[PDB]
């Protein structure tokens, strides 16, 4: 009762774009469009963004340039997830270890849970808010990096007919960080006990939240069985990426969680 309050105020508290933010925006009541190499210079100008151009690895070239803003974007939720993590009273207990290897495997999963909220059918939010880059833009760039994006958007469309809330996204996330199926897990039942308490909370929240919802919770576990399969897809698009452009940079700690699956 009072648990499902609390993964929602440290979602609320880390999270810094909501999908009641998110879909305000993209409805109505006006974000830069980027679908070109002129709007994607005028944002970088006009627009303002968390990571500054000057931080970025050296400039190659626009697939790339595009490549490496996903990286930092990327590596920022990270942050944010590793802070709501952390937020749960449960997961700070167990040893820094396991708590590495849950995020090492749930954050890629999380991530594209919550890509859902700032995309649609034809692109996603960007720069806060502040800017919209197309789905054909993207689809525009050289291969391979035109082929990464796709199957997230295949997802997002899907798991958008659901039509979650932040409320029920706090317990979604919270349920693919404390998975007890995760490789090299030191105390496995201790990550299932968290995972149940999980599970049950955003089961009763899904009833509550949502009453005249047809099988809500077990569409949610398929979801969740989903994410681990576009995130294999993800890790091996990233290998390739590592092999055949040998001058883009890939983040160490992208790296990392690329290194296994
Ligand atoms: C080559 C390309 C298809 C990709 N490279 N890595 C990908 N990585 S991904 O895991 O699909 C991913 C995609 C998008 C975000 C926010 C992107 N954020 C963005 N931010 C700014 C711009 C820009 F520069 F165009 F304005 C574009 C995007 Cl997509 C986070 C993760 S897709
Ligand atoms: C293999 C996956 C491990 C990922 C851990 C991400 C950790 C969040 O670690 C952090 O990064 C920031 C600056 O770099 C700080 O301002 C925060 O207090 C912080 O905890």
């Amino acid at each position: 009762k009072a648990f499902s309050k609390h993964i929602y105020n440290a979602y609320l508290k880390n999270f810094n774009m909501t999908k009641k933010k998110a879909r305000s925006i993209l409805t109505g009541k006006a974000p830069f469009v980027i679908h070109d190499i002129e709007t994607l210079w005028q944002a970088e100008k006009g627009l303002v963004w968390k990571q500054l151009v000057n931080g970025l690895p050296p400039y190659k070239e626009i697939s790339v340039h595009v490549f490496y803003r996903c990286q930092c974007t990327t590596v920022e939720t990270v942050r944010e997830l590793t802070e709501f993590a952390k937020s749960i009273p449960s997961f700070s207990s167990l040893f820094l270890n396991d708590q590495v290897t849950l995020l090492k495997y749930g954050v890629h999963e999380a991530i594209f849970a919550m890509l859902a909220s700032i995309v649609n059918k034809d692109g996603l939010l960007v720069a806060n808010g502040s800017g919209f880059v197309t789905r054909e833009f993207l689809r525009s760039l050289r291969k391979p990096f035109s082929d990464i994006i796709e199957p997230k958007f295949e997802f997002a469309v899907k798991f958008n007919a659901l039509e979650l809330d932040d409320s029920d996204l706090a317990l979604f996330i919270a349920a693919i960080i404390l998975c007890g199926d995760r490789p090299g897990l030191m105390n496995v039942p201790r990550v299932e006990a968290i995972q149940d308490t999980i599970l049950r909370a955003l089961e009763f929240h899904l009833q509550a939240n949502h009453p005249d919802a047809q099988y809500l919770f077990p569409k949610l576990l398929q979801k969740m069985a989903d994410l681990r399969q576009l995130v294999t897809e993800h890790a091996q698009m990233m290998q390739r990426i590592k092999k055949t452009e040998t001058e883009t940079s890939l983040h160490p700690l992208l790296q990392e969680i690329y290194k296994d699956m």
